């Protein structure tokens, strides 16, 4: 579980949305794995604005940080889970690292803020979905 807190929006994994977040909706897509709410509270994550290939990752089945080397955000397979079928997900970065189901949602971060969050798992791969392209999260 996790999500990013920018502003007034809630970035969560589309795939684990609450009916809270379905009910504030403000953008989602399921290509890339991702729902922004609404939020009354303000929030304190700043999003990154950058072509960082290195950063460090939350793994809440570890309770680490991990550093990473991850790759540029692109159009990848991904194998059937509970939650979707076999399908190509967009603006997804791989990584070596640790991963297990819930442990999507944990953030991603280089020195200039948030790149995005854990949406995928392999045989020590961890994938995550980019957000440094959605401009209007800085906004509103
Ligand atoms: C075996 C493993 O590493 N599982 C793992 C680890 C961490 C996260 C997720 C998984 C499996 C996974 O890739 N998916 C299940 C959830 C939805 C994903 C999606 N965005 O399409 C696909
Ligand atoms: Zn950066």
């Amino acid at each position: 579980s996790g999500a990013i807190y920018v502003g007034n929006y809630r970035v969560v994994n589309r795939h684990l949305a609450t009916h809270n977040d379905w009910a504030n909706l403000v953008w989602e897509d399921s290509s890339r794995d991702l729902l922004v709410s609404s939020t009354t509270a303000q929030g304190c994550d700043t999003i990154a604005r950058c072509d960082c290939q290195t950063g460090v990752y939350y793994c809440s089945s570890r309770r680490k940080h991990y550093p990473v080397s991850f790759s540029k955000p692109s159009l990848i397979f991904v194998e059937a889970s509970e939650y979707y079928p076999a399908r190509y997900q967009s603006h997804l970065m791989l990584a070596v690292g640790h991963s297990e189901p819930g442990d999507c949602g944990g953030i991603l971060r280089c020195q200039h803020g948030v790149v995005g969050i854990v949406s995928t798992g392999g045989n020590g791969l961890v994938g995550f979905a980019d957000v440094r392209d959605l401009l209007w999260l800085d906004e509103e």
